[PDB]
């Protein structure tokens, strides 16, 4: 019955169209494909949590629109709890519009609209779920201050938080460092918080360390197909766990594989290295990207191999 | 029963984000507002016209699928004749990514789809409709071959033909000029069209005499705030016909309904002069950017003064 993760976070449909060129102020133009899919941060390391055999909760808001209803739908699809996925008649479900040219360069368009009427009420409605988890998992596309509630209930229950800044913004509340057992970030958002370069897993250390100096338990740097880079209180030298090189077809939403996996890992296989975690979670997100369409791609338990979901420590997968 | 305004051509469903700012390539930006609208050039036409009391008819091609089938129950609650409203389930129906900033600009990012799918033969079956109709009204958003084909047959019956060349094409096929006995496009698609800049009522004359020295009877180049300048072959000295002055919310569309009053007029009130009918046509499409999106903006016939009707 009980949900042992519980992500607190973003839903959003995914509006995408392909064109051969980017717009100017004032253009209409022809693109050649548009396509609707689920997104948000929140959802998605929900679903890899889910498809990997997590028993997940989805703490979330949308809109009493068809977008909504899809959305609700697509959580139950995935053997998600949607018991505190909330509706409002008070904004739509949020949107990421995506216009995507040929070369793959992109503008984009968030509206988090019902995303950001998650409020303190509707958490503590929540708080039989929140209090109950192993892992409760949260970003920044939710309101700050319901992202901070989520982090003190979580906290204060003795379940482990795990918290994803993105996307990151430079003057980040110092209490998402003090309130985050686990604070997992890509470059360009450790560049945001920090101000520091990386361009290599020894940058990723560097910038780690401040991250943990503003009061985190662990901090793990993600560095695409360089793999992560992890330290911790107990273990402060930086270490770097690569990943081998494999055909990258679509890398979109590869951040939000990792950190799903990384909750199932700390939610269901707890007595494991904290190396060995980020191990078999760079494999999962390689799976990730080696395919199209961001929750499409996301693996089940079937299409992995068996040595990802071993009890004791395995490096080869 | 007769439609006095047939349309051929594009619905869409507006998917509209309002923001601060446009962004640039690379760029994440967060707007304050998501909502979903009826849309496409072809459809807020129609819609207008019918609002104003013309029986209209809508030759069209959206998707077998739930936006379609909801374009279709819009289209019969603005009592427009859905007898050439044809579904494909070869294609979506068509959808406008609609980017708004807080200044009103915009850009819009149209995936065509089951509009690039109406073809002749869907035309021809309309045939009869088209030929016993006082104006049929075209746009860019279908196949340019089935715009110049639903001209080609309006023109054989004497049918009034208004075009609006939008969005813009640099190379338009030279026979959109001649067959178009209106050609009605804005400052930016003019631009596009003549190669010249249009940064004043002054410049959009300039513009609206080279396109109709191309064979145009008549060029309307749409000013936004400042109206519209008209043209003719009888009388080629550009006027400038001022609009409403009154305070924008959402101007998406405003040239939709100036085309759609437009197309009311010469249908219904054939003996007006063009300056007339611009006067009310201005209007109307100021009503229009007095309220939120395209088809939901557009006044009826009871909501607008009198004198708009009258002879
Ligand atoms: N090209 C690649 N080859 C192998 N694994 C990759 C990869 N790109 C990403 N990954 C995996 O996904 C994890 C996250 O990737 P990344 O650091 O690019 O985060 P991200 O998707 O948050 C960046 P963005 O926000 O721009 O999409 C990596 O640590 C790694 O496990
Ligand atoms: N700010 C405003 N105030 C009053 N009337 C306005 C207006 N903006 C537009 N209109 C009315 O709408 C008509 C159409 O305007 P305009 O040419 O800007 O529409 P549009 O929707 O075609 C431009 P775009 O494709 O760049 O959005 C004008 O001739 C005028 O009557
Ligand atoms: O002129 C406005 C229309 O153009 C685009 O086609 C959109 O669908 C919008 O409704
Ligand atoms: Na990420
Ligand atoms: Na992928
Ligand atoms: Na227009
Ligand atoms: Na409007």
């Amino acid at each position: 019955e009980v949900a042992a993760v519980v992500v607190v976070g973003s839903c959003m449909t995914d509006l995408v169209s392909l064109t051969s060129r980017l717009p100017k102020t004032g253009e209409t133009i022809h693109g050649h494909k548009f396509f609707i899919g689920f997104g948000g941060k929140g959802a998605n390391q929900c679903v890899q949590a889910a498809r990997l055999g997590a028993m997940t909760s989805m703490v979330c808001k949308v809109g009493k629109d068809s977008f909504g209803n899809d959305y609700i739908e697509n959580l139950k699809q995935n053997d998600i709890s949607t018991e505190f996925t909330y509706q409002t008649k008070d904004a739509a479900t949020g949107t990421a519009s995506i216009i995507v040219n040929n070369e793959g360069q992109n503008i984009i368009v968030i509206v988090a609209g019902a995303n950001l009427l998650l409020n303190t009420e509707d958490l503590r409605a929540a708080a039989n779920v929140i209090s109950r988890a192993k892992v409760m998992v949260c970003q920044l596309e939710i309101t700050p201050a319901t992202s901070l509630e989520a982090l003190t209930m979580a906290r204060r229950s003795g379940v482990k938080t795990l918290f994803n800044p993105a996307p990151a913004i430079a003057d980040l509340d110092p209490q998402f460092y003090t309130l985050s057992d686990v604070f997992c970030c890509n470059e360009s958002e450790a560049e945001i918080l920090t101000g520091l370069t990386v361009g290599s897993a020894a940058d990723a250390g560097e910038a780690a360390l401040v991250l943990l100096k503003r009061g985190c338990q662990v901090v793990i740097i993600t560095l695409g197909a360089e793999g992560c880079v992890v330290l911790s209180q107990t273990e402060p030298e930086p270490k770097h766990i690569p990943t081998e090189k494999v055909k990258a077809v679509d890398t979109t939403g590869a951040g939000d594989s990792f950190v799903g996996a990384l909750a199932f890992y700390l939610a269901y296989y707890p007595n494991l290295s904290l190396e060995d975690m980020l191990n078999r979670s760079n494999f999962i997100a390689a799976v990730s990207v080696q395919a199209a369409g961001t929750q499409s791609s996301y693996p089940y338990k079937k299409d992995l191999p068996l040595t990802l979901f071993l009890e004791h420590h395995h490096h080869h997968h």
